[PDB]
Parts: C-alpha cells; structure tokens; sequence
C-alpha cells in the first residue's frame, strides 16, 4: 500500500498543507536560481552573494532551493546582511547549504515548484544548466498565461545568456511561437542595482 | 473568499490527483509529444507531428499530449486516425482538440505535468515555445538526476533546435553546468522513423 | 482560516500521514518514558543508559520522547551500542537530545502518542513526572480494553513505584475500579535483565 | 484487508474529528467529569455525581462524560435532570447512556481525549480506574508546560485520592520531578460547592 | 462492583478449593514434604543436594511433595520424577505455572488452603534452604507436632552451616526462656547427609 | 501564426505611422531637433547645457523637439517646457515612456518613420554628446546635407573636447582621401558656448 495511489496522494496532500502552512507567513521574497556547481570563488558566485544582500537592502526575502553553488550564494548575501534566507530543498538521488535560515525539504518536484511561485513576487536567474532553465521556462509560462502577475524576470550574466536570448528571439519570435514582450519583458544585465530596481519599481504600488 | 484559500486549493488539488490516476491507472506504454498550439495543419511541422503519431501507433506506443490545438492535436490525429489510443491532458485557461480518445482537463499546472512524466516513458518535442521549454528542461533535470531512467528525449527539427542546442553545447558545457553526455543523450532529427526506433531502442527488453 | 477547523483537520491528517510513513518500516521496538529533569550524574540516569545498551542487545530499537533527561539516557545506550535510537519530539511552549538517531517532531500531542503504541511492543518507565505517569496509565488502559496485545509494561525502581503500586492495591483494586491482574501484569524490578528478559519472554513466538 | 491499514485508519481518524469538530462547535463553556465506569447508582460517588452535574448547571456549564455508565452517567443525569447541557462522548468497545442529550461515540481512543481538552475549561475526577488515571495526568501535564491555562482540575474524594496525592507529593516534589505548585494547584475536596466554586474562581472574567 | 470481589463468592471459592484438593489428594500413598528456596539455580550445590533427596525419598517409597515452584521445590521433582516415583506440585497461584516435573499438580488460590493439604497428605517435612516461605512452613510444622495436631512427622533442616544460627538461637534463647521445651527443638534432625536425612524418616515411621 | 507578424499587415502600420505622424506635426512652428546620449544623469554638466539650449532655443523662437527619452533628450525638453515653449518628443517604442517634460509627444514603432520626421519637421540638427544612436542621426543629416536633400540645415555640435577627435579624423581622413570634401565638414559648428550655437541657427535662417 505504501507505493500505490491512496497512500501516494495523501501524501502529497499532506507535503501541499506542510508547505503552506510554514509558508504562510512569509513577507515579500524574491526566488533566485543558479547553477548548483559552481565554487566560492567565481565570478558568478560573488555575483550571487552581492545579489543576496542587495534584495535584503530593499526589504525581500531570498528563497533558493537550498543546494550548492549559485543558491548557496545568494542564501550567503542575504543571511550576512540579517535578512530572511529561505532554502527549499528536495529529496534526490544525489543536503541544505550552512546559509539558509529557514529550510523546509520536499518529496515532491512538483510541490516545492509551487512553493516558489506562490511564496516570491519575482525571478532571478544567476547563469545554470537544466534545473535552472527548468524554473525559468515555467516561470516564462506562468506570466505568459496569467497564471502570476508583476512578477519580474530578470536574467544575470550578459555573456551568458545571449545565446539563448537571440536564439528564442531568432527562432522563436520569428517563428511565431512567442510574442515578441514574452523576451523583451525579462531583463538581462550585469547590473546588480539595477536588476533590484527593477524588482522595486515593478512592485511599487503593490 | 474560501475559494481562493488554501483549504480549497488543496482538496482541489487532491480532487485533480485523484481524477488523473484514476483515469490513467491503466495505461499501456506510451509517448509524449509536445509543440506549440499555434502552428496550423497546412505547416510542415504539423504534418511531421500527424505523420509522428501514426508511427508511434505502429510501434505500439499510446500517443499523449496536452490536448490543444495545432502540434497537440497534430500528433493525436495521426494517433486516432490509426486507430491506436490517443490521449490529451488538457490545461484550463477553450477545449480538448477533437481527435482525443481519452481527455482530461486540469486547472492546475504542476498537476498536470506531473501526469506526463508518471504515465509515459519518452518525451519528443517538435518545434514549440515557452511550454514546450518548460517541458523539455524538466525531463533533461529528471534524466540528469536519476529520477527517471530509460526515458528518451527527442527533438524533431534540426533547424529550428539547431541554435538551442549548440548554445547548451557550449556554454552550458564548457562553463561546467552540464556534463557533455547530458546533451548528447538526445536525439535532434527530421527522420521520424529514426525517432521512434530510438525510443524503441531505449525501451528494449522494458 | 489558519486557525479555523478546515485547516486544522488538514493539519492533523498530514501528521498521521507523515508519521505513519517516515516510521513504517520501523522493526521490534521498546518505548522507554521517564523524567526530563534528572541529570547524567544520577542513578536512575545511569540505568536508563544501561537499559538503552541491553535491550539493543536483545534486538530492539529504543524509541523516547526524545527529550534530555531519562529520554537522553535510554537513547545514548542504545546509539552508543550501535543500535536504532529514535526520539519522537513534541513542539512545547518550552529539542531532540543528541543520542537520537532517527528523529521526528509532532505538533500534535495525539499523533505523537498514537506513535509510540503503534510501533513499539513494550514500555518500560523510568521514575517520572506527570509526562511520563500520562503515558503509564494511557498504554495501562490500552492494555486493558485489548486495543494492544503481548504488549508488556515494565517500570523501574522499586524504591520510587511502590507508593503508587501500594495505593492503586490498597484502593483502586479494594473499591472495584480495576482488576487485581491489571495491576500485577506490570513488573516492577531494579534488575534491567530481568527487565529485559520479561520482554523478551512475553514476545516469543511473537 | 484495506481495513486495518494506513490509508483507511487517516481516512477514519479524519473521519471522526471532522464529526467531532462539528458536533461541538458551538459548546458554551463546560466542565468535563470523569469517574469509574462500574460503580453503581446507590453507591455515595454515585450520589456525589449527580449532584456535581446539578451543582454545575446551575453554575451555568454543560457537563461532558465518557457517555458510559456508573460515574460518567452519575453527572449526565444530574445535568440533565437539572435542564441543562448533557454531553456523552463515547468510546467503542454498549451504547452512551441515557441522559446524554447531545452523543458522539469515537473508535478512536486519541481523538475522544481531545476532545475533552478542547471543549471544556476545567476537569473534575470523581473516583476511578485507569481510564480516570489517565485523563488526570494527560491535564496535569499540558497545565504543567503551558499547552492550556485557566483550566482548573478538581478530585472528588479526599479518602480516596488521598494516597495518590501523598505520593506525588513526597516521591514526585521531593526527587525534584515536579514542582511544589504542580500538586497543590489541583483542589482536594469533597465539598461539591467548593469544587464549583473552584472553577468558577479560576475562570473568572474568562 | 462484582459478585465475584465479596465474602459470599469468597466462602464458596474457599470451600471449592478444600473440595478439590481433599478429592485429588485422598488417595496418596505416603510422601514427604519437601520446602527450600524458589530463587536458587540448577547449577547450586542445594539445588544438586535436592534432586538426590527427591531421588532417594522414592527408592525409600514416598512420594515427594512440593510447592511446585522453581529453585529448591523443582529440585526434589525433577529427583523424584526422574526416578518413577510420585512427584507432586501444590502451587500457590501468583502473580507472573508449574515446574515440569510435577506429575500431580494442583494450584490454589488461598495459601492457607494449600498449607492444610501439606499436613494432611504428608507424613514429615524436609526443609532444605530457604527464605521466609520456607520458615513459615517450618514453624508451623513445629507447633503443629508441639501440639500434637500431627504424630510422628519427623522434620529434617539439611545444610548444617545454612541452618546453625537459627537452630543454635532456637536453643539458646527460646529453650532458656522457657518458651518452648528442649525437645520441641531436639527433635528436628539437622544434617548434610541425606541417606541419613531419609533413614531419620524412615526410622521415625517404622514400628507403628 | 498571426496576420500581425506579416508583411501585408506591416505595410498597413508603417503607413500608419507616416500618416499620423504627418498629421500630428503637420502644423509645426520653425524648430529644432535635439539629439544626445540618454544615460547622462541630471547632475552631470551635459545634462545642464541641454537644460539652458532648450531655454535658448525657445528664447530664439524655437519649438525643440528631441527623441523623448532621459539623458540628453530630456534636459533641452525641460528647458524648453519650463520657459513656457513648445517642447516636442517622438519617441520610439521600446522594450522597458516619453519624458515628463514632452508637451507634444508621438510615439514610434519604425525607427524609419521617426527619423523622416526629424528632417521633415525641424530645420536644424544640435548633438549633445552621445553615442551610436546620435552618431547615426548625425552621419544622415550630413549625407541629407551633401546631397541637397535638404538646405539652409545648420549642423552644430556641443562639446568641444568630446567630439574633437571624430572632427579630426574626419577632416585628416574623409577629406584628405576625397570621400567628402572640405566644405561638407566645415559647415558644422562645433563649440562650448550655447548662445553661439543658437545664433548660428538664427543667422544661417536669416535672410531667406
Ligand atoms: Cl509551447
Ligand atoms: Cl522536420
Ligand atoms: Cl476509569
Ligand atoms: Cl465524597
Ligand atoms: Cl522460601
Ligand atoms: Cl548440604
Ligand atoms: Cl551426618
Ligand atoms: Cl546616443
Ligand atoms: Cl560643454
Ligand atoms: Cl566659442
């Protein structure tokens, strides 16, 4: 009974209410993603910690998946600088970074998802590989359809990110598969103030 | 305002589990094909999604999608009009396209998802946008992770993917966010005989 | 709607469920209660731990409240003898001691409760407080209508149980309110071999 | 046999406090008695009974009982006689006797107890068994650690509870177990006016 | 609360267990009695000492009586048992069954039933070592052949160095005090020789 | 996909465009466009010359119109707006609106649209530094200039030490290899003093 389907959802159910309940209570957040593999002395990891602290500086909570790398970063910044660092973690075949304030782990993919996008008021994608990107497109998508609002995207890493940009503007816009604002309306920059900015002033006045 | 709280999100949520593995508990062996809405019959691409979900019913394969018009409904009218079973798993936001054998409707995004990972064993994605990225990305981070196993990955269109994945290529690969094996486990491929016997091959002795 | 019933009941349900799942697979146990406020340098602390040691000897987990106290003595024993400690923890008004090895907390004192006498098969008390006489007289009423069965109850110290052994004879047994063999099932000893062996005894042949 | 397992067992349990919960929503402020169920109609306990289930509907409450006979009817027939609120919450193992006006029968022991501590403001224990025993250091114990407040705990019978309390008093006080105020909180007494006033006292102003 | 906690089901239960135990035991051939500590092992000298005096009471042709019991009651069983002779078992019913070489067994309840069947049925007592369940027996025994409400039922203490103090406090006080008669106590034989143990019996039941 | 991303329906919008635009700024008064960098701050010296060239240019009976962004097509649309004369933006449609001191603001898709109406709408080009988007409108009035596309268009650019070396290079490069001649270079005026570069456009319009 333990691997079949009525035991199976009402353990989901159970990890939904557990989940909304801890978070309940959370202030105003921001969600920022990155690659879990990158070390403490790159480029993109100071970037991370910088990040971290400036988002609390403007009064937000930074919510990662509570791993390595580019998500401990920005856990970094934000708990040095005596703000709410939140780590969602999740159960994989592969442990929560020294960083994270508050840490909740999840069973399920699809629940700790959620979370994210009903616990943060933005997007912040440091550069990453698959789980990133996973989190970005859906996030794209969840604006894209109405399903969130003045939730600003924001991409770090010019160098990085290009490629990827002009492709989809390239390939996608022209195919018609996107509208051309479903691109234009994320930022991409370098600029660490300015990707805060952005996030206030998307937010001013609720 | 009990409708938009969180007692009621999760009954309907449970309420969504539930009708999903219900109606999917007996599925045979099945792939999902992803594209974008949009693309209309007369394309190409739409006529390789027909001419994919016929071959997917020649090699036994139930043929599943999210249930909308354009590169959803292509490959389930090849499906349906071979005769073999074709499914559609719909999103509210409109309704099923007309060539669904067995529908369903979900409200609520992750729900949905979910199903396509539990109740098929290989993805192929033609040309699509935001959606299909989405979908793409969290079957390459469940390959990546183990979490699902002996789950191929196709894209259909050399062109349009081209760009994708030379960009996941190169950065992602060369600035070590990804394996090389992560990328090089996909099939990108116009030939749709050579894409089902790719899946056909993964799945070999189950 | 926190508060409210709705979600309460929500609540409750996702405590059994988590319970029940994370202890499921538990083996043979013994639930060993008594006071949290004596100290390491006691006599009564001194033969919890040797408790803890002889019933992983006999092939037993040792399941606590996991307090400090005489729940930290029985668990040290038994961890520190390479066995399975497990302390099951309560949010108070008032945190697991460092000898548990497998550790939960419970918001609600029912679900915690309904934990130890479905997934152990025995209790032995160590000299305690209200905590531990609550448990003594709940798992004695288990016993005495048949909700657990072969389920031996154990208390130690002689010196410390016999006022309270002397009165419910001298009263409870004399006025009618129990049977005289609901009070003589129990032993009462100073010698944890025999405590032990007593369990061993009442489960062979399970 | 679905029937003994888990899913079926979180199914019944929410079962029940969801009947619980909604039979007792709206209870006015009552006073849960507890007392021997085999002790019969002509005995002096008996008559106490009935005349603290009076006493207490003239103070205004509703009286609460384990619905069982001996002392648990005593007071449902004093309160009932009286015109006021008679509440029985049975256990299955019979029926609730007959001067419950409002009846809920549990199978599950855990759930019942709740709801005692839920529903009413106070504990009165007339003499009794294990069961008696139990409820008494389950309320001694959430008064001791703060979990409820204002809840006064009478014993009805100073010949019969005497013993108890001189060994809690001179075991439990003097090894350092509980405080002093732990045992002399709860009044003593076999004056029925006393003990109401007792109560009222300590809920005094709310 | 229940019939069954009262004096009147207490007297029928009383007399239920006279009834029963005078029926079963109203056909004994004669027997010995034999009394000593239920908390020594098999592996103690006593308990090795009570199996050989189990034995040698049946090749002396009694049966061999105990409280049925673990320690120096199973001793004198397994003895008897082991050597085709009659082993007998009147258990008092305690709190937490017979040892398993009683071959006539009965439990009682009351213990003042089961001490009634020890002098009824038996011609002499045997007390290897013990403690106070032990001396109970034995100074009932005493002032049962003091009285004369039992005749020539010889008593017999083995383990001379276990038993010196008591017999030698026996002498030198309640004899000095006038408390009981020289030979109340004189008559009790004390030894680590338990072929004389069984001779003493013997001898005492001879010539009647 | 969507007759919106095609060429029939692009052709109806860009006529569009050039319809309102006509329309919008059919009326003008004499004028003047503005151009600079849009990233200058309003506490930077540049920003403070733009601010005192749009007074100017009003003082001079001028409307001032600029590209309608921050930076430097802000500052001469304050100064214009705030000595109470008309200040023009035509913006272009941007991912991430027209400044608040645009009193007559239109607003442009097609880049192509909104740099006829520069020419077709004010008789003279002033650049404020800046970067490729001024460059490129300065190189096309140049060209507009050279070919007689248009006439009596006088060119001035502020900042002396900024522009110096794209002047230099021009006269030591275009020039000496015959791609322009000399003329289409020293026609401009480049200079630090605001109300030089308004009577430079006063007096190239006068007497025609
Ligand atoms: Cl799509
Ligand atoms: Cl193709
Ligand atoms: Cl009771
Ligand atoms: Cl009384
Ligand atoms: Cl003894
Ligand atoms: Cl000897
Ligand atoms: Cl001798
Ligand atoms: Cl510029
Ligand atoms: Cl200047
Ligand atoms: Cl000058």
């Amino acid at each position: 009974w333990k691997h079949a389907d009525p035991w199976r959802v009402l353990r989901i159910q159970s990890e939904f209410v557990a989940g909304f309940d801890a978070l309940h209570e959370m202030p105003k957040a921001v969600t920022v993603f990155g690659s879990a593999r990158i070390k403490e002395d790159h480029p993109y990891y100071k970037a991370g910690v910088e990040l971290g602290e400036k988002l609390v500086a403007a009064d937000y909570a930074v919510v990662t998946g509570g791993g390595p790398g580019l998500m401990e970063a920005p856990n970094k910044g934000a708990s040095e600088a005596n703000g709410l660092s939140v780590g969602l973690g999740i159960e994989l075949p592969h442990h929560l970074n020294p960083y994270v304030d508050l840490g909740l782990n999840f069973r399920y993919f699809f629940a700790r998802k959620t979370m994210f996008l009903k616990y943060s008021q933005a997007f912040v994608c440091l550069p990453g590989g698959f789980g990133t990107l996973d989190e970005l497109f859906e996030v794209l998508c969840m604006v894209q359809t109405g399903k969130v609002t003045n939730f600003p995207i924001v991409l770090i890493g010019t160098e990085f990110w290009a490629g990827l940009v002009d492709w989809i503007r390239h390939r996608l816009v022209e195919e018609g598969m996107i509208d051309e604002k479903d691109v234009d309306r994320m930022l991409v920059t370098d600029d660490l103030d300015q990707a805060v900015k952005f996030i206030v002033d998307a937010h001013a006045g609720l």
